[PDB]
């Protein structure tokens, strides 16, 4: 079927002319792929690490399996430099297949705050970038389904106004067949009796509150992954070509006109092993916010103090690589009474003074006063280039919290037989790089370092929203289920303050594998890599349509925003075809 | 060039028929098919998941730079489960191309204990396998250059009587043409001040003391992986074919009335996309300690235990995976004074009685008692499958410690700029497995689970080696060089006993990369896999010819021991190959 229609041998590639080579054929590059070739006169190559994995069998179909398949050859597992927090490599993980991360992903469906999309107009000077534009494209992709009674009882609030029916990803209620636990009520209960809200549809652009939400799998629970849901109902398309099991190494660019232009790229496995096709209209890049920027450096397209000392010759100097943004995620577990018993999920999206209590005031207090120390101390590290650029950044994320009252950490709720939070802080002001670090693309040697916990506020707000959820766990109609705590448990006292917190926090974290920023949309004089078509500034036939462009974090799940930026896209390099027709 | 001869299609191999299959082109796997091509009538098919890598430039040629090769294309970085004594996982470097792990390690030239080697046939009853026949392969295998004047005056010593100077894999001081540090002539006198030895050539037998050692390289200083000394002076001859890119993922047995045989193997690189080569004569498993077991229980031959519940027919049934043994590595550094700059390797193989220090009657008395008790205990983990064998196994460790007192830990030393231990254990009584985790070869999806410190006097052990490192390094002539350590540093108190340092190393320490045992050579009835000819019990035509078949640790750096295991192998199977003319 979709099988024997892939492509596995390059040479039945090589040396030929499509008008789109797609680098990367997983959640934006496979939407982008599906939206061109709608036009049956528009041919598209994807070219792909991975291969098909929808049909493998839960592994890959189940949500509830999430994490057994990393370590295995559809994980990336890229891996950090050795972190100056804790001395430790990280492991970044990373969907290899058709589909990408969707492949591995938790499922989880959610929208961020309207102010935080605004600001990439307002902000970030990107015309037509705002909450109204992405969340229409947003609904557009949706194919929601309303919870029915027993899954609105369990705690689900469906507002219809904020969700797409008639598109194509699938996303309803989780649903075992099992009964609901009662912790997640109990959890909205305890958070009421502080003045937290509860059951906010986390889709209709104020994420704040205990709620829970959709998620991305078919009515049967098979997972909606990308390939699933953009390429199996379109692979029979002789205009849309994917060629699997083959990397992407570098763009082909122009020597000729004023400007270079991108006219194909090569791919292949290994040294002195590799080939070229030929683009007539664009190269879109789409390989993951920690690929796409080393194949720019690859190409010649990157900062000349990176390139020059591996002996690649610049092309166009750009600060590619920099400004990375991932969050930081901690671990509190306890057990249950036989009570307790049930499936469910749920999330606390806490704001800045939910977050931080007794620390509140301190805490603004260095927000209030640190932005310019704190920007010095990121680009010395070298994750950005510009440090009045870099404040630009940080007076934004103040604004969000202290005017608009943004969602500051998700502490986020597993029951199936335990009471189980995954914290993070949402909004971190450290910025990292990845750079390669070899001119042999498939070496794939390269420095990832998200600089985790180098900036204060983040290790503080981490230890913070950890300490909260081991409060809330043992607090109002929560105590009545709880059976003891086996996370932390004895390697944490339980009565620890927040410096003892602090202390603890950086020996048991790991990636929230949300990166982004590494070509970030921006205007150029900002530390910008890609203008609001997604275009490579002083780069003809070139994007990065992929999590490499969103210049800030959000308070969300990104395959909402993701979704919606890559139908955005293809609109816009629809518009450019038709202006040579 | 050897780059041109290499075969990169799948399908210029696939349907072929060939006298010998090799998996993997590693270390073993390349000296194998190097001394079967030398009758021109015997064809071998080598099938290698990397590529050709000994041209690349310094990152592989270069022994200093070693480590920087580490998350690339030629690191495979195996993921352990995540480990019960410190709830981390840990990544398995292992070389991924034409030369196996060669092409990334240490290049360290030593042999182990004339005991140790003695014992695989008086104790795991291997005809032939004893000192005085691995010695003379080794020999046979090794083209040693002794120490010139300025090496000597460093600290080297060199008895011809225990060195081949004939044969194929360079080996000769490391000499970067800089000073040699006067730290190495410290290290050695501040032993002498205790009754240690020092200045042992560890190539003959009896490894104990402080030494220097050779390396492998050329005079030059390239590398001399097994790929540059097997396989490039020998890529030309006809019958010698080398397939890189590609996995093997399982053998092909015949299945009716008779005993199955090995007639090929199935090789590929994801489940949709695999083609068969069929073997005349058989089929040789060189994939690594790793993997060669994974190999066998995809095909059906392993642990009825493990593979029913994974949907897989158990055709042989055998404790495939298990009494896997690696070593634990911990690290102690220090600043040094001006005086103490210049290159130099040595290491301190050091005995039972030399680490433990003031610990050592309670280390013997737990030696002396528990040895029973600790085989259940690691029966019961899944680390082996019957108690008695495992006895065997720890008297004969005892006998080693007790009787014949051979070195039981290596404090391995650099200096270039600072003073740096590297600290192991030898020998580990923690048995550990592997296991596949899914029935399809190409997804890789294993546990693989060394049990690090899951035995008590392992953990005590390490514990007082890695104490010794830091006692050691600012003691007698050491204190001339001292200049503060960093390395625990701030993270623990410079006057730790051995309780507090038996709290701190589980949270910092190493996998060695030195696992072997997977498929022991040893009798059926002692839990063995294959016999004194490396054939697999019950199959017919199938050998493991790699690092999973040793049945014990040894008492230095395994290269020297594996070129000859190979050889003595690569005989047997050609005395095989006579009988059938
Ligand atoms: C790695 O991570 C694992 C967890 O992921 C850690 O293992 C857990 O450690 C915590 C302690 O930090 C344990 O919690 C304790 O639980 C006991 C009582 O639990 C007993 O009863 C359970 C049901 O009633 C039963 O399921 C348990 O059985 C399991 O555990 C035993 C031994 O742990 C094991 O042998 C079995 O095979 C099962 O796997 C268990 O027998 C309780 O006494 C403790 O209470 C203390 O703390 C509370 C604080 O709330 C305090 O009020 C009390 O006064 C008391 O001091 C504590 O809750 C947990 O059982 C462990 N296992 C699991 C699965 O969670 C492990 O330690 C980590 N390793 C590291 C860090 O190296
Ligand atoms: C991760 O791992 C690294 C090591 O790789 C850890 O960094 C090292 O920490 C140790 C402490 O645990 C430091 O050692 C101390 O050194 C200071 C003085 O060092 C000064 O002089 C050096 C030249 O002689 C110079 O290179 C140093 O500059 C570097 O380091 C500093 C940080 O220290 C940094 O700011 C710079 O930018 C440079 O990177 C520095 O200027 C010394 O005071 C200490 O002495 C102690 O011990 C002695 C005797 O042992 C004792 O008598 C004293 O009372 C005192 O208590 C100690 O030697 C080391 O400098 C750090 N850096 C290295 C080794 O490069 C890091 O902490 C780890 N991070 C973790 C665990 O999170
Ligand atoms: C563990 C995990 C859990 C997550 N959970 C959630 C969640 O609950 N909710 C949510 O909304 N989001 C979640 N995400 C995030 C979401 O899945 C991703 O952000 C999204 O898939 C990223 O899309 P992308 O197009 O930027 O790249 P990806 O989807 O990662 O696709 C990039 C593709 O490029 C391929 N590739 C890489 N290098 C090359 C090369 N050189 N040549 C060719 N192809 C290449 C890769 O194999 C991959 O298929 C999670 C992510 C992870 C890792
Ligand atoms: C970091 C490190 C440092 C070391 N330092 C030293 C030292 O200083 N001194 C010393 O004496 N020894 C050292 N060693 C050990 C020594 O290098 C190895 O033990 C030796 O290379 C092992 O030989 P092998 O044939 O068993 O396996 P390997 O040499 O690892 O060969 C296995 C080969 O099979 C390939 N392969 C894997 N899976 C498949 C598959 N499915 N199909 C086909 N091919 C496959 C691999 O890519 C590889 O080429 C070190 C090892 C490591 C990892
Ligand atoms: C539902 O969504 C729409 C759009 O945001 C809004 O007008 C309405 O107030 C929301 N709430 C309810 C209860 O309808
Ligand atoms: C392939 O890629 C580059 C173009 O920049 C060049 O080396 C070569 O001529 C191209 N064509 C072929 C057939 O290799
Ligand atoms: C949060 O805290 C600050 C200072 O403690 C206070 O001024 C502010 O009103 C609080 N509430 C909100 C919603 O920001
Ligand atoms: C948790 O937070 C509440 C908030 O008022 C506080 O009263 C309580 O002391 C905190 N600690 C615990 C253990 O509940
Ligand atoms: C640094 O950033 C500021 C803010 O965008 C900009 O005005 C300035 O020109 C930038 N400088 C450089 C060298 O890019
Ligand atoms: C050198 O090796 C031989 C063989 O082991 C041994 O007899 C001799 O004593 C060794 N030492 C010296 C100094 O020759
Ligand atoms: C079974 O297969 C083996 C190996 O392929 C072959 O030698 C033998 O003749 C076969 N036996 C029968 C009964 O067909
Ligand atoms: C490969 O082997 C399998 C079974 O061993 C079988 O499908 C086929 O006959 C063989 N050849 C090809 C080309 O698949
Ligand atoms: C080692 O220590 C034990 C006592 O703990 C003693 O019997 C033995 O003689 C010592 N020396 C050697 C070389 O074993
Ligand atoms: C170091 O080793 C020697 C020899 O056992 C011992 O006398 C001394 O107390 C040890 N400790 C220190 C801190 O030197
Ligand atoms: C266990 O091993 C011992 C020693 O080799 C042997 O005598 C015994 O038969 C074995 N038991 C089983 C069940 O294999």
């Amino acid at each position: 079927g979709i099988e024997a229609s892939l492509l596995t041998d390059p040479k039945e590639v090589a040396g030929r002319t499509v008008d789109y080579i797609i680098a990367g054929g997983g959640l934006t590059g496979l939407v982008v792929a599906a939206r061109l070739t709608e036009n049956p006169d528009i041919t598209v190559l994807v070219i792909e690490s991975g291969s098909y994995e929808s049909d493998r069998g839960p592994i890959i179909e189940d949500l509830n399996a999430y994490g057994k398949i990393f370590g295995s050859s559809v994980d990336h597992a890229y891996e950090t430099v050795c972190l100056a927090t804790n001395n430790r490599t990280a492991l970044i993980r990373a969907g290899n297949g058709l589909g990408g991360s969707t492949l591995v992903n938790g499922g989880t469906w959610t929208r961020p705050h309207k102010a935080q999309v605004d600001s990439w107009e307002t902000v970030f000077g990107n015309e037509g970038w705002n909450w109204d534009s992405v969340a229409a494209y947003s609904l557009q992709a949706e194919r929601a389904r309303a919870p029915n009674a027993k899954q609105i009882a369990a705690g689900h609030y469906f507002n219809a106004s904020c969700h797409g029916i008639n598109g194509t990803v699938h996303a309803g209620p989780r649903d075992t067949g099992d009964d609901y636990s009662p912790i997640v009520k109990a959890l909205m209960s305890a958070v009421e009796d502080r003045g937290v809200p509860t059951k906010k549809d986390l889709g209709c652009g104020d994420p704040h509150g205990v709620s829970m939400f959709p998620n991305t799998l078919h009515e049967d629970q098979v997972r909606s992954d990308a390939a699933r849901e953009w390429l199996l109902p379109n692979y029979q398309r002789p205009n849309l070509q994917v060629l699997t099991g083959q990397y992407v190494g570098k763009v082909l660019l122009s020597q000729n006109a004023t400007t270079p232009r991108a006219v194909g790229v090569e791919f292949g496995t290994h040294k002195g092993n590799f080939h070229n096709v030929t683009a007539k209209h664009e190269v879109l890049l789409a390989a993951g916010s920690a690929v796409s920027p080393t194949i720019l450096e690859y190409s010649g397209i990157g900062m000349k103090s990176i390139l020059e000392p591996l002996g690649i010759k610049t092309v166009v100097d750009l600060p590619v690589g920099l400004n990375l943004q991932d969050q930081t995620t901690s671990t509190v577990r306890s057990r249950i009474t036989s009570a307790g018993a049930g499936q469910g999920q749920a999330a606390w999206f806490a704001t800045f003074n939910e977050t931080f209590g007794d620390y509140t005031e301190k805490a603004h207090e260095l927000l209030n006063t640190k932005l310019e120390q704190w920007a010095e101390e990121a680009v010395a590290r070298g994750g950005f280039h510009n440090t009045t650029a870099l404040l630009i950044q940080y007076e934004n994320y103040r604004d969000w919290i202290v005017k608009d009252n943004v969602a500051y950490s998700e502490l986020f709720l597993d029951t199936a037989g335990e009471a189980s939070f995954d914290v993070w802080d949402l909004l971190p002001f450290t910025r990292g790089y990845v750079h390669i670090l070899d001119k042999d693309p498939y070496l794939r040697h390269f420095a990832y370092d998200p600089q985790y916990f180098l900036n204060e506020l983040d290790l503080l707000g981490q230890a913070a929203a950890t300490q909260l959820a081991r409060n809330i766990s043992n607090s109002g109609a929560m105590q009545t289920y709880f059976a003891g705590e086996t996370i932390p448990g004895d390697n944490l006292a339980y009565d620890a303050d927040l410096r003892a917190w602090v202390e603890y926090i950086p020996y048991h974290f790991r990636p929230n594998y949300h990166g982004v920023g590494t070509c970030s949309m921006m205007p150029k004089e900002m530390g910008g890599v890609v203008d609001n078509a997604a275009r490579v500034y002083g780069v003809q036939g070139l994007r990065v349509i992929d999590g490499s462009i969103p210049p800030t974090q959000m308070s969300s799940h990104v395959m909402t925003v993701f979704y919606a930026m890559a139908l955005k896209i293809a609109d816009a390099v629809l518009a450019d075809y038709a202006s040579m027709q």
